[PDB]
């Protein structure tokens, strides 16, 4: 098996206040089962991220060396890593998660039969054969238990057959017998020859008896490294008395807590386990798949997540149908009189600002899947471009095509707007474009963040500063010229101007008029063009289509900003 | 000290699926230190809530009897209880929390000097004298450490000098040496003669050596009850071998988990610790303060929380000032021409719907303080009426007086609305009333819930169904008569109709007119009354003030519904 042998690791971060969180740590990890103990504030998870190259090589100041050689560039694609909180797809089943991982991690050369036999072998080694085709589970659907979720998360990284297998906290978040079952599974894996390296948090003695090698850390300093049976005898030789009926790992943490660390670290420097470790270390020292493949599998997984998550996709269509029927019931039969201007301008304003505010629910998209994106980009399933285009083609495109089609098909013929063939399609296309543009601004603000609330609030602030310049509330010509340049940044202004220019052309709003008051008395606003001029809207068809080309340019700019915020994200 | 002696407790709930979660449990708890162990799904916290009467007496089916007598009605006011997650005020300091608890729990007869000496004695017994006047801590301000938060939460219930002191999970959420310090403090309390009863979760042996009496529970059934030293010897006599270097409490849980419960519970029936327990049990068996006082102290605490939480109170005023300057910059100098109707109706619609949507942030009020309200109502600090009126007088009144005054004083004179003395005050009062009414609907929907998101979403749905019937988007006379009755339920319609009737009276919107087109040609909308009639608004001053009396009636109805949802809440 592999022998991961790290020597003289110094590590430091910038919080810019610079601080070392690993001081001077060396150790050898045999084929077998290696554990890392310590407090939460100690460097256990930090050293585990360092050995798997999950933290940046800028702060790292020592050689990490496997089997006599430094770590190659293919190492992250070769060595599996299992996150603390499970990153499995809750809506997909256990076999389709392994199908996804086998499709992206393994080569394109292999047969589907070979990958299916590999998945069957991995799901046989885990004991997930009873639940091989059930869903993993979310809030709405009941699913598989938590220990078998953890076995699924291990089995996703077992597909590529890793030589070294890392594990961040496999015990925590679980109950006791569940944790014992997971660790017995890990011991059955380690007896084969696979080198398991894991960090944990306050284990039991039934856990602690299984360990092959131990590494204790405290406040960034190495406290012990050797065989795990030898550790209690070493701390008896240090002078700390162990009491009867006490867990030795709890005794190890009780040494740290003080019933000092610079006093206790130097005691390990004067050990027999330290000179032997240096005597071993100085002996040793002195993409895969194409683009369309990744886009196809990412889009397939995200669309299957969209189907398997019923409520957040169905309820938007239900509220769209209900609100379309309500707007068809309120504005039913739009007349041509003095109320016609107010009713038509009001319903077009409601439809555009409805599209904008209903596109706030795409903040959720790149924020819920953020840790899964980071883990699967470091583990090397996909590029950022394929993730981005697949998740636009999967979750953004149909869930913004369907509500605008439903709004136009419902509120068009109940209201009785301009009864032409092409005005219907221009209205449908304008609602679709304002939906895409508002949702693209949502993705531009929301991408690369961890919380939903600040991005949602900022979307709503931007929309209430856009709807002032939309054109119904204020007249755009009466804004002062040092402030009227902000009307070009606003998506409802383009959607609403396009709908007003679509609908107000052939209409007359003074019945029985036939020039009674001599082109009626200069204050009438009778024909639709006379309304559409004094709003500041052009009458030429470029005055229609420049709104759509402005929306298309805002879609392109906002999706490019979202892509750059995903690409320039701190992945480590 | 007190001897809490419970006998033959049977307990069951309705989830309506009926299920027993405590089967047949009896035990005696001496003056000293009593611990309750078990799994999470076992009845440890349920039995601890039963003994402190924190669960309803409907499901309870056995006598709980202290010191030879059943529990009186004053018992909850006499025996302290400490919640798992701390319910201390994060923005108040450690001395003012104890001042609050001493003001509400103790009598009105006692001197302020006596209560201050009691607080000094309690804060001396805890070891909080170094941090006696520092703030406890929230997200924005750094504060006291978590163990000293837990000591503060214990000291809040130590004020009334309880004979019996309960504790739900004093170890969890903490680190190891912190938990050992808290439990050594508890042992120093228990040596005085105070009867401490607590539930915990997987303790250490340094914890477990301190116990005076033990009660193990599993799946609703009693597993052991006796002295805690005797428990390991009893389970050796049962036939379960304990291994060396193993925590006995972890061994107790490992017996439960199965390395059955109906097999193992009957073994305790055949004990020597069970017949002795029955031989002891059958021997034994066979507001404070006025209303204005509670309202004053609750309002004082909530106002000090409003000051000590800076950002959520200051940032609303900052965004109000910024948005008032923006609306004063866009709508600057409202002219009297064909654009005057559109600009005035637009800015009045923006102001009213701004008041409505800015009153969504009072959903937070009764939802963040929900567990603190439940704990302090059961422990008996205040009635529901005093809590409700104090938290309306503290957080609702000034944070809705200030933004409406700021909006009116900024956007009034920059826009140049109706330049009178009383129109300014009618506008300020109408914005204040629409703020109160929207926020009262927020309190009516939000009170008695635990999550913020569903209540916030429902507030926003109600507001977007109200702003259609406000009157700018649709004309209210052109709505069909089977659906035009919904316009009376909408708060922006009353605020916006009152502002339009306030501002559109003395205005003329056709310059240089002087009857050129013979009362100009029937389609002009020149004078303000001609606009204000065709919207459906009365011209008499009752057409102004009926909007304000409708807003006052909606304030009264919504605050009454919020009070009934607080009063009829399931407190157990
Ligand atoms: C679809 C609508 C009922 C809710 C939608 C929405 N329209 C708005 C339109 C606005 O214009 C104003 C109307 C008069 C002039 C301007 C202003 C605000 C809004 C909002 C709120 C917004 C939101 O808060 N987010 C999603 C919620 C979708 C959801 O998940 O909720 C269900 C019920 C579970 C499906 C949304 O679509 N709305
Ligand atoms: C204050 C304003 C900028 C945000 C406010 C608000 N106005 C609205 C007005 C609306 O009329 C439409 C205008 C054209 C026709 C109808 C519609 C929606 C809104 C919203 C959103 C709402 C919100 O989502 N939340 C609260 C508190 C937010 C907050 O506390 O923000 C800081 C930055 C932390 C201080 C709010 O104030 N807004």
């Amino acid at each position: 098996g592999a022998v991961l042998s790290f020597h003289n690791i110094c590590y430091r971060v910038k919080l810019p206040v610079e601080k070392e969180i690993l001081s001077n740590i060396n150790g050898i990890m045999k084929p077998g089962l290696n554990a890392i103990l310590g407090p939460t504030g100690g460097g256990k998870s930090s050293l585990l991220d360092v050995l798997a190259a999950r933290k940046d090589p800028s702060g790292l100041s020592g050689d990490v060396l496997i089997n006599g050689a430094p770590r190659p560039a293919n190492f992250k694609c070769n060595s599996g890593y299992v996150v603390q909180d499970d990153v499995v797809m809750g809506t997909l089943t256990v076999r389709e998660n392994l199908q996804f991982s086998a499709a992206l991690r393994l080569a394109t050369t292999m047969t589907n039969h070979e990958k299916n036999e590999r998945i069957n072998r991995v799901i046989q080694e885990l004991g997930l054969d009873k639940v091989a085709d059930s869903k993993v589970g979310t809030q709405f659907i009941r699913g598989v238990s938590g220990g078998e979720r953890k076995r699924t998360s291990i089995g996703m990284e077992l597909i590529t057959d890793p030589s070294i297998l890392f594990l961040d906290e496999p015990t925590t978040g679980l109950d006791s017998s569940t944790a014992n079952a997971v660790l017995l599974l890990l011991k059955r894996m380690s007896k084969q020859g696979r080198t398991i390296i894991f960090s944990i948090h306050q284990p039991r003695y039934s856990i602690f008896k299984l360990f092959d090698s131990l590494t204790l850390l405290a406040s960034g300093r190495l406290m012990f490294h050797g065989p795990a049976q030898e550790a209690l005898g070493y701390f008896e030789s240090a002078g700390y008395h162990c009491e009867a009926y006490n867990n030795p790992a709890d005794f190890f943490l009780d040494i740290i807590n003080g019933d000092l660390i610079e006093k206790l670290a130097e005691i390990y420097v004067n050990s027999s386990f330290y000179k032997e470790t240096k005597a071993e270390l100085h002996q040793l020292s002195g993409y895969t798949t194409s683009f369309c493949h990744q886009l196809r599998w990412v889009s397939k997984r995200s669309f299957k997540n969209l189907l398997g998550n019923p409520q957040a996709s169905i309820a938007q269509i239900i509220v769209t149908v209900v609100l379309g029927l309500v707007i068809g019931a309120i504005y039913f039969g739009l007349k041509n009189d003095s109320t016609g201007i107010q009713n038509r301008a009001g319903v077009l304003f409601f439809l555009t600002t409805n599209q904008c505010f209903s596109s706030v629910s795409a903040v959720e998209l790149f924020v819920v899947e953020k840790k899964l994106f980071i883990h699967e980009y470091i583990s090397g399933y996909y590029r950022v471009s394929s993730y981005f285009l697949g998740k636009l083609l999967s979750d953004l495109l149909p869930m913004r095509m369907l509500p605008s089609i439903i709004f136009t098909c419902i509120v068009y013929f109940m209201l009785g707007l301009k009864p032409k063939a092409d005005a219907f399609f221009v209205m449908m296309f304008t609602l679709m474009m304002v939906a895409y543009s508002a949702s693209s601004m949502a993705l531009a603000i929301a991408a690369g963040q961890s919380v939903v609330s600040v991005a949602t609030l900022l979307m709503t602030i931007c929309f209430v500063f856009m709807m002032i310049f939309s054109g119904l509330l204020v007249n755009l010509t009466t804004i002062a010229s040092w402030l009227s340049w902000l009307q070009y940044f606003s998506i409802p202004r383009y959607g609403f101007t396009a709908l007003q220019h679509n609908e107000f052309l052939g209409q007359n709003f003074c019945p029985g008029l036939n020039a009674t008051g001599n082109n009626p008395c200069n204050y009438a606003t009778c024909t639709g063009e006379e309304y559409l001029v004094k709003q500041g809207i052009d009458l030429s068809p470029w005055g229609l289509w420049k709104n759509h080309v402005a929306l298309a340019c805002m879609i392109v700019i906002f999706l490019t900003i979202a892509y750059l915020k995903l690409l320039f994200l701190k992945k480590y």
